[PDB]
């Protein structure tokens, strides 16, 4: 039996002196980065007038000397009319044949309806916009840009499509490529490499998603080899033509985690391609990918360039990013490394293509910083900076500097003084972008320095994946290129020299004023929790010892009472990922015990409530403060106890930190001596989120004023015990928090004691229902139902259009599917791919999954941890079976035999061909696939709705129009567009859904703490400019029937309700993220009196519901002559099961009316009901009898805005 964490995450090799120096500079301040970078570039006086008077004559020749402009300029095309042409012309392109294509454009196109000759136009309209506009519109909007090419077509005939046509095809073929393959790439250089230049090819590839597309790219690279050493001819490394590869194309698993497979499986491959260019003598580049891959990166450079069958060859090169902290610390790494292996490692400096995409990450993990820049004149000071390095070590390395930047070049060609001679260093630029600067540079009557371009080759499809990242990296506002075209900028301006104006800043190196840390990502409101770098080395040599250390702790779960801890039955807890790991033990209670332990909660309640709420507040920041503290020792017991991988034991520690401030925070908003407390809430949760969704119930219940009877799955008491026991450390007494371990008998002894005042609920439908049963002949003290918020299962699905990026796709869905071995309520459960692209996405999909590493967590290399128990692991496998018994196609990662110690259920998927093949939630790794045509969409959306869930729902689509009906259409509490469904953030994606998945209100939003109080406060933001029409139509009415008082307390409750909130919530760069407030549904009145039936009426209505009235109460004579608006949402319902589904329902009535009808109403079929009830007496007293809170629907959206290959609102911040 292996020991606890003993291989958790050793690094490839000992971290050696210059390393270690590496990872330190990771993630430090701005502040201290930029000083040492400002020493470093700093020239003489002589030098830097020298330098901007090159500058200058360069950028004159620039500005001194496009085809998409004349285009737009010629036909008088707006914006959008570019954008559609440019569209039809790459479809017209996919027509192989040109007399075909020109048949087509001549006969069909050109005449009228383009639409039924021509998977929408507008899949690469975001593309194409930047080109048109020089601006990034992530998704696009398909119906102007079809009414765009409507009118242009109508408006200019063939013509136009022609030369839109020709100029798609020159830009396509000669312009973002080369050449469509290496031979047609060659057969172009030789103009430019007569006048000096030289190349190095780029064949597009990167981000292999499975073994085979790793497996294609491989023999890409190496046919690519062949060719441009066959035309290299002998020239050698410097003259001649070199390739360029990105180490995440050769492999579908390249990082950190997977660091093993990388050195076992990707370097090899490394070593074949090096291996065929040495034997031709041409270069060979790895280019810089995300800053997660740098340090792994430099794994493969020292092995390779220590390899004595690579030995005699100088062509091994590689890229540094000027833009990360790290770069002066790799190029001392790489310089040394040359020494040692005696190879002149070629060095391309750049200043790095992913900034945006950094910047978001850091912000989504919670990291101390940025491993970039985040002011643009820091990277060119940098990148000056490590020019000077580079200089000084021509005899050891190879500089190649990669820029278009006019004063950079400059800055460096009288940096590197008069001495040159080809093979001391060289600049480089991209094709078709850098050719205007380098013509002014090479030959021996410009400056006489050599410049290798940068040669994309590929076919249309190959160079649109990832063409708006290419577009961005000279196209946002602060980029040369842009700046030089714009006339409002100086050449003044241009040639400023960077290292000078950052010496002369008040703060040198202060980090952007207007880019967030992600501790601050919330501003004032509260502190972001902090997460941990897992490509870290340090971090993980720390993580590894308090990670062992963690499991040599003897945890202990018991009753813990007011009065102390209780004896009960004690029992071991075992690892469900090796049964024969002991990770602790658990006293579980007693029904008596549990009994006692709510009546010490009743006699404890106002010594609670009489803590003001700033000071419960307290206790819930310095538990918070406690959790983030105890990070690396809570993340071992969740790895081991609840079978979770470290990432995502990390996010569940920071969203138990999450719900700690943001509870507090809510409650410092809202919370004052009239919102008083409930009682004694019980608190039951489940095993899957054992501390977060544990912690988020209790803080809520506690914050609010009530003392908490907790009551954890019987599957993870002792991460609950350590909850309660940081909670209790930070101020919570113990008589306001008891810890009840044991299974569903404790939690069924403490819902049904008499003191218990409140339940939260989060687990399965069907106990839920149990739950709902009990508490339905019950009232409080003061004769209104228990309030009970139930949060349950999910069917989710996501839907796949024939627009979206099929690796983009793949990466969510697995994620989805198959992360915690889908043991997330927000699991993705169908994945629905329209038919066009279904079998694609599906090879994909299977190809990934079998990409995946199941086992024991505690390895940073597992994927996918184990299920939590033997009976859960039956229960999915006996799905699977009869899945598979019905002949649907199965596919299964085999399990490796150290999984039989433990409880795992391989990662799974089946097709279906019906959404109905489902009936309930599978609560494991199965992902179900289903296929639509595009036109049975909103059948689709039907189909999912019909399962009666409605969790979390996603949207992969770049088209405005299927985003609009989709959204519009689906019913689901959390949205995901163009990103994943799981890990919603608490207070950015509040969490919960409707119908069967849930009550709400949602944790993790602003409604939930006033479920916990008798009197709800107005939460923060709440409210709405927008009253329902309906609700004014019923206002009217009662005014006509002369019912003066209702028709006032109608207009009321419209102006009261919050329908129509529509907010943005903070949260992390390149994301929206929405909170909305819709209607229920239909929500079933039961009344007693005329007036009492026209105030719930009236609170309804004016929160956008329909209704359906109780029959037997009589009063249908007291609706005659509804206005046929006010009709329309009026039913009259005698058998109340039968015209359900419906989504909550309003009673009025005495005690025992409310008892019966509260019974009768549980036992409706389907979703639980959100249930108010008032007398007669309290609807005349109290205007708030009916609180409008409950009778709206909260729907979060999160839209991923840099899913189009960058962010848009981040091009204008350097
Ligand atoms: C031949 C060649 C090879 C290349 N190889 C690679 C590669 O392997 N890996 C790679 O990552 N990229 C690569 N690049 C791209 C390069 O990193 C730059 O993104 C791009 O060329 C623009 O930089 P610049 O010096 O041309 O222009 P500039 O306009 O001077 O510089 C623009 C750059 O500034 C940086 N920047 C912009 N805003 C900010 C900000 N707010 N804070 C901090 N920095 C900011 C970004 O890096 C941006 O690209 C290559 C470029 C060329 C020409
Ligand atoms: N909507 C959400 O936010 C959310 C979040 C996480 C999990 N879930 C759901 O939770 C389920 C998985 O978690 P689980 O297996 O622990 O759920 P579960 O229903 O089996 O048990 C949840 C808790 O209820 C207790 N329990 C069982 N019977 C009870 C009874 N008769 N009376 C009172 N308590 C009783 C259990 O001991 C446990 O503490 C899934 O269906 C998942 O979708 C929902
Ligand atoms: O996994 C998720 O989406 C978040 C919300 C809740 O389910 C607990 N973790
Ligand atoms: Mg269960």
């Amino acid at each position: 039996a292996p020991a606890p964490f003993a291989d958790f995450a050793p690094p490839v090799r000992p971290q050696s002196t210059l390393r270690r120096a590496i990872t330190a500079a990771y993630r430090r301040p701005e502040t201290e980065c930029l000083p040492p970078l400002v020493e470093a570039a700093t020239q003489s006086k002589e030098i830097r007038d020298a330098a901007a008077s090159t500058a200058r004559k360069l950028i004159e020749a620039l500005r001194g000397k496009s085809g998409v402009e004349g285009l737009v300029q010629e036909y008088s095309l707006s914006s959008q009319e570019g954008v559609a042409l440019m569209c039809l012309a790459e479809a017209l392109l996919r027509i192989p044949d040109t007399a075909t294509r020109d048949a087509l454009i001549r006969d069909k196109i050109a005449d009228g309806n383009w639409k039924s000759h021509l998977r929408s136009l507008f899949v690469n309209a975001a593309t194409w916009g930047l080109v048109v506009t020089g601006k990034l519109t992530s998704t696009v909007n398909d119906r102007s840009l079809a009414a765009a090419l409507t009118r242009l077509i109508s408006r200019c005939g063939e013509p136009v499509i022609r030369r839109g046509v020709d100029m798609a095809m020159r830009m396509m073929g000669e312009q973002f490529v080369t050449g469509e393959t290496i031979r047609e790439a060659l057969k172009r250089s030789k103009e430019l490499e007569e006048k000096g230049f030289s190349y190095s090819y780029d064949m597009l590839g990167e981000a292999a998603t499975t073994a085979a597309d790793a497996e294609r790219y491989y023999r890409d690279y190496e046919s690519a080899i062949h060719a441009i050493g066959k035309a290299s001819a002998g020239r050698g490394i410097y003259e001649g033509p070199g390739i360029s590869i990105k180490l995440s194309a050769l492999h579908p698993r390249y990082s950190r985690a997977q660091a093993a497979r990388v050195m076992g499986e990707l370097l090899p491959r490394v070593k074949a391609l090096a291996l065929l260019a040495k034997n031709y003598d041409i270069g060979l580049n790895i280019d810089a990918e995300e800053a997660d891959r740098l340090e792994l990166s430099l794994d493969l450079l020292e092995v390779l360039c220590l390899d004595g069958d690579l030995s005699g060859w100088n062509g091994m090169g590689f890229v540094v990013q000027a833009y990360g902290k790290r770069c002066p610390f790799v190029l001392d790494f790489i310089i040394d490394l040359a020494r040692r292996s005696g190879r002149r490692i070629m060095v391309r400096l750049v200043k790095g293509a992913y900034w945006d995409a950094e910047i978001k990450r850091a912000q989504l993990d919670g990291l101390a910083d940025f491993p970039v820049f985040t002011r643009k004149i820091h990277t060119d000071v940098s990148y000056i900076a490590c020019a000077a390095k580079l200089l000084a070590a021509t005899d050891v390395v190879f500089p190649q500097f990669a820029t278009h930047n006019a004063q950079t070049l400059a800055a460096i060609y009288h940096m590197a003084g008069k001495d040159f001679h080809v093979g001391k260093y060289e600049f480089q630029c991209l094709h078709g972008m850098g050719e205007p600067l380098y013509e002014e540079v090479v030959g021996r009557g410009k400056l006489d320095r050599p410049c290798r371009i940068y040669a994309p080759v590929g076919t249309h499809e190959t160079l649109l994946a990832y063409l708006v990242r290419r577009l961005l990296e000279n196209g946002a506002n602060s980029s040369f290129v842009h700046r030089i075209n714009d006339p409002k900028v100086s050449i003044d301006e241009l040639i400023a020299d960077p290292v000078e104006v950052v010496r002369a800043m008040p703060v040198v190196g202060a980090k952007h004023d207007r880019i967030a840390l992600p501790a601050e990502l919330f501003g004032d409101a509260r502190t972001n929790s902090a997460g941990l770098d897992l490509s870290n080395e340090e971090t993980l040599a720390s993580l590894t010892e308090a990670l062992r250390e963690s499991a040599a702790m003897k945890w202990t779960a018991l009753p813990q009472l007011a009065t102390g801890p209780a004896a009960g039955e004690t029992r071991t807890v075992l690892n469900p990922g090796d049964h024969r790991d002991v990770v602790g033990s658990v006293t579980e209670t007693s029904e008596e015990d549990a009994r006692r332990a709510v009546r010490l909660a009743a006699d404890a309640a106002p010594d609670w409530a009489a803590v003001p709420p700033s000071e419960r507040a307290a206790c819930l920041d310095r538990a918070a403060e406690l959790m983030q503290a105890r990070m690396p020792t809570l993340l071992g017991l969740i790895i081991r106890e609840a079978g979770k991988s470290a990432l995502n034991a990390i996010a569940e520690v920071r969203e138990a930190i999450d719900f700690l401030r943001y509870y507090a925070e809510q409650t410092r908003r809202t919370l004052g001596p009239g919102h008083g407390p409930l009682g004694p809430i019980v608190c039951i949760s489940p095993w899957n989120f054992p501390l977060a969704i544990f912690t988020g119930q209790i803080a809520a219940a506690l914050v609010a004023g009530n003392p908490v009877l907790a009551k954890p799955a019987e599957e993870t008491p002792l991460i609950a015990a350590e909850g309660v026991r940081i909670l209790r450390e930070a101020g919570i007494p113990a008589s306001a928090l008891q810890l009840l371990p044991g299974d569903g008998r404790v939690g069924a002894a403490l819902v049904a004691a008499a003191e218990t005042a409140g339940v939260m609920f989060t687990g399965s439908t069907e106990v839920a229902r149990l739950i709902q049963a009990q508490l339905a002949d019950r009232l409080s003290p003061a004769g209104r139902p228990i309030p009970l918020i139930a949060e349950t299962g999910g069917q989710n699905a996501m839907i796949v259009d024939s627009s979206a990026l099929a690796e983009q796709v793949v990466g969510d869905v697995i994620t989805s599917a198959f992360d915690s071995a889908g043991q997330r309520c927000s699991a993705l459960r169908v994945l629905c791919l329209q038919e066009d692209v279904a079998d694609r996405i599906l090879t994909m999909l299977k190809g990934a999954l079998h990409e995946l590493h199941i086992g024991r967590t505690d390895r940073l290399s597992v994927d996918v941890g184990p299920v939590i128990t033997s009976e859960a692991k039956d229960n999915i496998e006996k799905h699977i079976e009869r899945m598979r018994g019905l002949g649907r196609k199965v596919e299964q990662i085999g399990l490796a035999s150290e999984t039989g110690v433990g409880t795992f259920v391989p990662p799974t998927i089946i097709e279906l061909e019906k959404l109905s093949d489902l009936q309930r939630e599978v609560f494991g790794p199965v992902l179900h696939v289903i296929r639509y045509r595009r036109d049975d969409l909103d059948r689709l959306v039907d189909d999912v709705n019909a399962t009666g869930y409605g969790l979390t729902f996603g949207l992969h689509t770049r088209l405005d129009e299927t985003i609009a009906h989709v959204t519009s259409r689906i019913k689901a509490g959390n949205l995901y567009i163009n990103r994943n469904i799981i890990g919603a953030v608490v207070g950015v994606q509040p969490f919960g859904g409707r119908g069967l998945s849930g009550t709400g209100p949602k944790a993790g939003g602003p409604l939930y703490l006033g479920r916990l109080v008798t009197t709800a406060p107005v939460p923060p933001q709440h409210s709405s400019v927008h009253t329902d029409p309906v609700l004014l139509d019923f206002a009217k009415w009662l005014d006509g029937k002369g019912a003066r008082a209702e028709a006032e307390a109608a207009r009321n409750a419209g102006s009261s309700s919050a329908l129509g909130l529509d907010l943005e919530l903070p949260g992390p760069v390149g994301e929206r993220n929405l909170y909305t407030l819709h209607a229920r549904g239909r929500i079933l009145l039961v009344p007693a009196t005329e007036s009492g039936l026209y105030h719930q009426l009236a609170a309804a209505l004016a929160t956008g519901n329909s209704v359906a009235i109780d029959a037997a109460s009589g009063l249908q004579a007291s609706l005659k002559n509804l206005p046929q608006t006010v009709g329309l949402r009026v039913s009259w319902s005698k058998d109340w099961a039968a015209d359900g589904p419906f989504a909550g329902a309003l009673v009025e009535g005495d005690a025992e009316r409310i008892r019966a009808v509260n019974k009768a109403i549980a036992a409706l079929p389907g979703p639980l009901l959100l249930v108010q009830a008032a007398s007669s007496g309290e609807i005349a007293r109290n205007p708030d009898a009916y609180c409008l809170n409950w009778l709206v629907e909260e729907v979060s959206a999160s839209i991923n805005t840099a899913a189009a290959g960058g962010n848009a609102s981040l091009m204008a911040i350097g």
